[PDB]
């Protein structure tokens, strides 16, 4: 479920 991505401006940081 959790997602963390961080690119050329592609956040995708998701934790709750």
């Amino acid at each position: 479920r959790k997602r963390i991505h961080i690119g050329p401006g592609r956040a995708f940081y998701t934790t709750k």
